[PDB]
C-alpha cells in the first residue's frame, strides 16, 4: 500500500490543507452570490444567512445554473453511442446491417436516459452545478445500481483529492457522518470493539480512500472507520470506470482543485455590494422626519401636535423647517456607477439586458464540463449497467460522444429535400438521374450504403406490387363471379340459399 | 426611488413579471429539488397502497417512475410522421431504398423501431 | 427498541431544542410576507394579524406557491411508469 | 425506506441538517428594508 501505507484519515488530514484556499474562496463568493449554498463549515442549525445588499449575485447564479442545465443535460439524447463505421462494415455485411447495429446502440441510448431519469440523477447534477459556479469543484459519487439508487454528491469541504502537474488523480479521500444505528451490523460491530460502546444515534466518521495503485493502471478502494479497515471493501476500478469522479471546472495545471466562476466577478459584486448598501443606507436617512424650528422665533410647536385635522394657531412658516437629506448630485453618481456594474455583471452571467451573444459566450462556459462531468459520467453507468445485465454486454468497440442523435436528422431531411427538387426532372432521358442521387448525397455527407436499390431488391418490390394487383383484381372477379353464379336462374337462386341454411320464399 | 429599486428586485426573485424567458428558467431550479424531495416519494408510497388494496394491479417489481415536469413519446411520434410524411413525395423512385430511409429517419429521431415495421405475414 | 427505549413524548420534547431555531426563523419571514400562515404557537382565536407595510411579500409568496404548484402538479401525468426496454424485450 | 407514509419534505436543503430552509429568508433583508421605507413613506403621508 504505497498511498496507503499511513491510512485514509491521516491522508485525509494531510491533504486537508491543501484544499484551505479553495474553502476560503468557495465561502467568499457565496457570502455575495448565495449565502445558504456554501456555510463556511461552522454554521449550525441557529445561523442566520443575511442577504447581500445587491442582489444580481444571487439571481445572476441562479440564472447561470439553470442555462447550463438546459444546454449539458437537455430534453433527450445528450449523448450518442456510435461505432468505428469502417471496421463495422467489414465485419457485417452492408444494406441494413449497419442501420440494425445502430438499432441496438440506440436502445442502449433510451436506456441510459430512463436509468438517469427514473434515479433522479437530474436533481443531483442540477446541485453538481451549483456548487461548480460557487466553489467550482464539485465531487459526485455514483453507487452500484440497486433498484432506486441516487447517486451521491460531496460538497467541497467532505472530501479531498490530490492531483499532479501532469493533471492525473493520485488518490482521493471521503469522509462521512454516519450514526451508529445506520450503519450495516458488521461495521456496527467493528466499532463497538473499537471505541466501545456507542451511542444510538452517535455520529462515526467514515473513510473512503480511491488511490492510484501501483505499477499497473488502476485506482484501489477502501473503506475505514475508527483507524483500521472494514471487513471488507476492497474493490479495483480502472481508470476509465471509476465512480468517484471529481467534477472541476476553470481547471488550472499544477492544481488539484478548480477554480469557481464567480472568482473572474467577485471584486465587481464587491464593489458592487458596498455601492448598493451605502445607497440603501442614505434612504434610511430620509426615512426619518426632524422639524428644525427656530428657537429666536415666535411659534410654539405645543400649539401645532395639540390642534386637531383644522385649526387656527398663532405661529409662522419661517419658523418651522424641516431638515432633509442634500446629495442629490451624490445619489446619482453612486447610481450610475452601480448600474454600470449591475451591466457589465448581468452579461457575465446569462441575464438579457443580445440574444445570438449570451449562447456563444456559453458555448464555452461548459465546454471543460462536457470532458469533465459528462463523458466519465456515461462510461461509469455504461460498465455498471451491463454487470447487472440492464443493457447488453457491449463489444467493447462503441465510443460515445457528448453532443449538446446530432447531425444525422439534419442530413438526412436536407438529403430529402434535394432529391424532392431533383424529382422535377423525373422523366428526362438526358439526363442521369440514379448518378445525380448519388452526387447529391455524396455532397450532403451521407454514408450512401444501402440506400440505392439493388437488382434483388427491385425484384422484391416488383413482386410485392405484383402480388397486391393480382389478389385486388382476383378478389373483384371471384366475388362478382360467385355471385352472378349464384343468382342466375331462379333455381340455382334457391340452391345458394340452400347452402347458406337459408329458405326460399318468408 | 430606493423603495422601488428593493421592489424592483424582490419581483424578480418570485415569479412576478417586471421576461417571460428568465423566470421559467430561474424557477426551474426552484422546484429541481422537490421533485425528488416531495413528488417522487408521495408516488412510491401510493403504489404500494393500492397494490395491497387492489386498487391497482400487482406489478412486476420492475417498473421505475420518472417524475416529469409521457414526455418526450409524443414529440417524437410527431417528428418522425412529419418526416415520413416528407419521404412521401420520393415514392415510385426505383433508384432510392425506401424502407432503408424509414429506418434511418427513425433512428435519427430516436425511436424504438420495434414493431413500427410490417413484417411478411403481416403484409 | 433503541430509538424508544425513553419513550415516544420523552423523544419529542427532547428534539423541541434542535427545532426552535427553524420555528423562530419561520415566524420571522411570515411575519413580514403572510402574518396568517405561521402563527408562533401562543396565538390563539383572539390575535389579529396585522398586515404588513409593504405588499410584496404577500403578493410575491402567493404568486410563487400558485406558479410552483402548476408546475410540479400540472393538469395531467406529472409522472410516467417505465419497464427496463433490456428486460422487458427478452421476457416477452 | 422506499414506501413511508410519513414523508418529511423540505426544499433548500443544507447536508448536515435536520431541516430544510425558507426560501423567503433569502431574501427576509430586503424585504426588512423595503418594510422599514414604505413604512416611512407612509408616515409622512399622515403628517401631511
Amino acid at each position: 500500500e504505497g498511498f496507503a501505507e499511513e491510512g485514509a484519515k491521516a491522508v485525509y488530514d494531510r491533504l486537508k490543507n491543501d484544499r484551505q484556499p479553495y474553502e476560503t474562496r468557495a465561502e467568499s463568493c457565496a457570502q455575495y452570490t448565495i449565502p445558504s449554498l456554501f456555510p463556511k463549515d461552522s454554521d449550525n442549525a441557529s445561523t442566520d444567512y443575511t442577504t447581500p445588499w445587491q442582489s444580481v449575485g444571487a439571481r445572476g447564479l441562479n440564472n447561470l445554473a439553470s442555462k447550463l442545465m438546459l444546454a449539458l443535460f437537455p430534453m433527450q439524447s445528450w449523448m450518442k453511442l456510435t461505432i468505428s463505421e469502417y471496421e463495422a462494415k467489414n465485419l457485417l455485411g452492408d444494406a441494413e446491417g449497419l442501420a440494425k447495429v445502430d438499432e441496438g446502440l440506440s436502445m442502449v441510448e433510451r436506456i441510459i436516459m430512463n436509468y438517469i431519469e427514473s434515479n433522479s440523477y437530474r436533481v443531483t447534477l442540477f446541485e453538481c452545478l451549483k456548487q461548480l459556479c460557487v466553489a467550482g469543484n464539485a465531487l459526485l459519487y455514483l453507487p452500484e445500481p440497486e433498484g432506486y439508487t441516487p447517486m451521491k454528491l460531496y460538497r467541497l469541504n467532505s472530501y479531498v483529492v490530490q492531483r499532479d502537474a501532469f493533471g492525473n488523480v493520485l488518490q482521493i479521500v471521503t469522509l462521512d457522518k454516519i450514526a451508529f444505528n445506520a450503519l450495516p451490523e458488521d461495521v456496527r460491530s467493528q466499532v463497538e470493539a473499537a471505541q466501545g460502546e456507542q451511542k444510538e444515534d452517535a455520529e462515526i466518521d467514515v473513510y473512503t480512500h480511491v488511490y492510484l495503485n501501483e505499477a499497473g493502471d488502476g485506482y484501489s478502494k477502501y473503506e475505514e472507520v475508527a483507524e483500521e479497515v472494514v471487513p471488507g471493501s476492497e474493490a479495483e476500478y480502472p481508470l476509465e470506470e471509476c465512480p468517484y469522479i471529481p467534477v472541476r471546472m476553470v481547471r488550472i495545471d499544477g492544481e488539484s482543485y478548480g477554480r469557481s466562476y464567480v472568482e473572474e466577478y467577485l471584486g465587481d459584486l464587491k464593489s458592487l455590494e458596498n455601492l448598493q448598501e451605502s445607497i440603501v443606507k442614505m434612504a434610511m436617512i430620509t426615512a426619518k422626519v426632524i422639524g428644525l424650528v427656530d428657537p429666536a422665533g415666535i411659534t410654539q410647536v405645543r400649539r401645532l401636535t395639540a390642534a386637531q385635522s383644522g385649526a387656527f394657531v398663532p405661529g409662522r412658516k419661517q419658523d418651522i423647517e424641516f431638515l432633509q437629506l442634500e446629495k442629490s448630485g451624490d445619489f446619482t453618481v453612486a447610481k450610475n456607477v452601480s448600474d454600470t456594474i449591475e451591466a457589465r455583471l448581468s452579461y457575465a452571467f446569462m441575464l438579457n439586458s443580445v440574444a445570438s451573444e449570451l449562447e456563444d459566450t456559453l458555448g464555452g462556459v461548459y465546454s471543460i464540463l462536457s470532458q469533465e462531468l459528462q463523458l466519465p459520467l456515461v462510461r461509469v453507468l455504461l460498465k455498471q449497467l451491463q454487470a447487472t445485465q440492464q443493457i447488453p454486454e457491449l463489444p467493447k468497440e462503441a465510443v460515445e460522444p457528448t453532443i449538446s442523435r446530432g447531425q444525422d436528422l439534419d442530413k438526412l431531411e436536407r438529403c430529402i429535400a434535394a432529391w424532392s427538387a431533383l424529382k422535377a426532372l423525373e422523366g428526362d432521358d438526358d439526363l442521369n438521374l440514379a448518378n445525380l442521387k448519388l452526387r447529391i448525397a455524396n455532397a450532403i455527407g451521407l454514408d450512401t450504403a444501402g440506400m440505392l436499390l439493388t437488382q434483388e431488391q427491385k425484384n422484391a418490390l416488383m413482386a410485392q406490387q405484383g402480388a397486391q394487383i393480382a389478389t385486388q383484381q382476383g378478389a373483384a372477379a371471384l366475388g362478382q363471379g360467385m355471385a352472378a353464379q349464384a343468382t342466375a336462374s331462379p333455381e340455382a337462386m334457391a340452391a345458394a340459399a340452400d347452402s347458406v341454411g337459408m329458405q326460399p320464399g318468408m
